[PDB]
């Protein structure tokens, strides 16, 4: 379901190393599309984590950061302040083309998919969970 989202990649970043696309099988995947430079991103990344910290397991969800960062040597150090997946820096490509797909004009920006059938789940998660950190009305399921 994922393969229409990042075509042909395979493996994503985690911490130091790598995991398979195929281990988020029947999950909720959040794309996190976010920079270093991004203003609007700095305060709204740690309401993420401690979003992600309480309920990944719980409401089965993973997030994976989609850089608009265009400086190759700061990667490492802003996803290093994550602890979720991220697209591989040299897989940028992949996030122009997929931050066209969802029509993301600004960042930060957080759409819900679903890993099994790549349906669009909801594209106002960066919204909704600012009102919402008990998650009490997730996924925030778009009408």
């Amino acid at each position: 379901g994922l393969d229409k989202y990042l075509p042909g990649i395979e493996k994503l970043r985690r911490g130091d190393g790598e995991v398979e696309v195929k281990s988020l099988a029947g999950k909720l995947v959040f794309f996190y599309f976010s920079a270093s430079w991004c203003p609007p991103c700095r305060g709204f990344t740690p309401q993420l984590i401690e979003f992600y910290d309480k309920f990944h397991e719980s409401k089965n969800f993973e997030v994976v950061f989609c850089t608009w960062d265009e400086e190759e040597d700061g990667f490492a150090g802003y996803f290093a302040k994550m602890p979720w997946l991220a697209v591989p820096f040299a897989q940028s490509e992949a996030v122009q083309k997929l931050s066209k797909h969802f029509n993301v004009e600004s960042i930060p920006t957080l759409i819900g998919v679903d890993a099994d059938s790549g349906d669009v789940v909801t594209t106002r998660a960066r919204a909704t969970l600012v009102k919402d950190p008990e998650g009490e009305q997730f996924p925030w399921k778009d009408a």
